[PDB]
């Protein structure tokens, strides 16, 4: 019964069978109660502040060929771009002027920058007195070490799927073992480390989603980014089904229940598949939002998936828009860098 599963989640009996049953029950009453539980856990543990991370997608060049991603190297039907270091630093400064207290630098796996141009950019942004998060993919230990010495605070490296077989099929340049090794290296180097997965990948099962949740709980990640798979027409997965919004929202809710003190974004992908999806997600366990701060004319070229929101407006609209969102949700903007604030428990 749904009531017994909720009771077990409330008492922290996080077994495989409790998680499977939570993800398998489709009853509206149960789902609503689950979302209420996650919302309440979020409020009790991380409060009403919603942390704003301004994202600059500074290059859409990529050396990898992931089957799901519109930036894959085999996609010839995409104009490739690279922002200059000066452009990236000055765009970061504009975000800080607008009130961002974290800058996220995200790109394809673009060799050009690596490692020294990134280090130089990071040092300049750090002078502005904000947190810096990198989301650049898989690189050698030495690059991660350089970037930590340069001052980077956090690294986002979604694990994508914790099924090694599926991982290798979808990401044929690499492996789950490599992805995990990168995540473990990032943790050892002292980064606040983010992981997370897509929901609704072709071939992915409910038991695979359970394994994503257990993986996340095992490693105690500081941040967890979850969204639906969204098929991209210039990829091998073009004709596959999009991930289900409700199922993905349940994964976000369970992540908060499992990791009550973690930082969990309401991802752009959630707002792409359903109008108002980020707002829903902020009320079902999430406590972070990542407004797009990539300048025109580049923003519209960072086409990981189609239909991405925030492209038709002026490039400075997103930070004000999320501040309005936070207010209409009855929430508060973050007052500090929004680093993880651990609550040690039993
Ligand atoms: C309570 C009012 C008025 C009912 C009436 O006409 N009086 C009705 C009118 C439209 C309804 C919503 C929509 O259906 C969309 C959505 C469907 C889900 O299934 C359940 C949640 C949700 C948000 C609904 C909730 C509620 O039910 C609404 C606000
Ligand atoms: C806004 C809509 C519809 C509410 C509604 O329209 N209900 C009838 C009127 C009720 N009023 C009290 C305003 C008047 C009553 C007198 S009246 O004479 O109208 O009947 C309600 C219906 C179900 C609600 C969600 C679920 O909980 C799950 C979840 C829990 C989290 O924690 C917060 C997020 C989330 C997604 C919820 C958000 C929101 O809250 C929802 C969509
Ligand atoms: C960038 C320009 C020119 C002046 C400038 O370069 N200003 C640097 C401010 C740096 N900080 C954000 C760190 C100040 C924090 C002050 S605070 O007292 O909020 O802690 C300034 C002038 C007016 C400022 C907007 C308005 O105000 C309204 C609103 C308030 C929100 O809040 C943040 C968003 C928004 C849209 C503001 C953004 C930005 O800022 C604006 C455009
Ligand atoms: C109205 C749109 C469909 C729009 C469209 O594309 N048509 C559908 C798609 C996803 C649906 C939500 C999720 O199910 C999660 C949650 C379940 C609760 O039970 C009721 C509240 C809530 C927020 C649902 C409301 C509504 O039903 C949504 C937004
Ligand atoms: C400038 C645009 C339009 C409007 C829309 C929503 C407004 C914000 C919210 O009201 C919440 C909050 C209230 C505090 O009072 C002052 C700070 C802050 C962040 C507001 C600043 C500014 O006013 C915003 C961005
Ligand atoms: C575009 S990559 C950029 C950073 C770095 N290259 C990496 O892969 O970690 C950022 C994330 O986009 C997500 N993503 C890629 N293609 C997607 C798609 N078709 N649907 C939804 N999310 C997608 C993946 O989960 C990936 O971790
Ligand atoms: C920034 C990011 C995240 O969760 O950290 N969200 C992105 C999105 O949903 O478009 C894909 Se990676
Ligand atoms: S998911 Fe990251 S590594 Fe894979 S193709 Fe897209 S940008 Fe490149
Ligand atoms: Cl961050």
């Amino acid at each position: 019964t749904g009531r017994e599963i909720l009771e077990k989640l409330e008492r922290r009996e996080f077994t495989r069978e409790v998680l499977k049953e939570a993800l398998s029950i489709n009853d509206r009453g149960f789902n609503e109660a689950l979302f209420k539980l996650a919302d309440e856990i979020r409020r009790k543990y991380v409060g009403d502040e919603v942390h704003i991370r301004a994202i600059i997608e500074f290059s859409n060049v990529c050396r990898k060929n992931c089957l799901y991603c519109g930036l894959r190297r085999d996609n010839k039907n995409l104009k490739r771009y690279r922002m200059t270091p000066e452009e990236i630093v000055e765009r970061a400064r504009l975000a800080v002027q607008f009130g961002a207290k974290t800058i996220v630098l995200q790109s394809g796996e673009d060799p050009y920058x690596m490692p020294d141009v990134i280090s130089d950019i990071v040092k300049e942004i750090k002078k502005m007195g904000v947190a810096v998060t990198l989301s650049l993919g898989e690189w050698p230990r030495e690059y991660y070490e350089k970037w930590k010495e340069a001052g980077a605070d956090r690294y986002l490296l979604r694990h994508e799927t914790a099924n090694p077989v599926l991982h290798r099929k979808l990401r044929p340049d690499t492996s789950f073992e490599n992805r995990l090794n990168c995540l473990l290296t990032l943790k050892e180097l002292g980064y606040e480390t983010g992981a997370g997965s897509m929901v609704g990948l072709p071939g992915q099962t409910i038991d695979d989603l359970v394994d994503d949740l257990l993986f996340l709980k095992e490693h105690d990640f500081d941040m967890v980014g979850i969204g639906p798979f969204i098929p991209h027409p210039d990829t091998p997965l073009a004709n596959e089904k999009k991930g289900d919004f409700t199922l993905t929202l349940k994964m976000v809710a369970l992540t908060r229940i499992l990791l009550p003190d973690s930082n969990i974004p309401a991802t752009t992908a959630m707002g792409t598949i359903v109008p108002g999806g980020r707002e829903i997600t902020l009320r079902c366990g999430a406590n972070v939002i990542m407004p797009n701060w990539t300048p025109s004319p580049y923003r519209q070229l960072y086409q990981l998936y189609p239909g991405k929101i925030s492209v038709f407006e002026k490039d400075t609209a997103s930070i004000p828009s999320v501040m309005k969102m936070i207010e209409l949700l009855g929430r508060k903007p973050g007052r500090d860098w929004g680093g993880r604030k651990r609550v040690f428990e039993t």
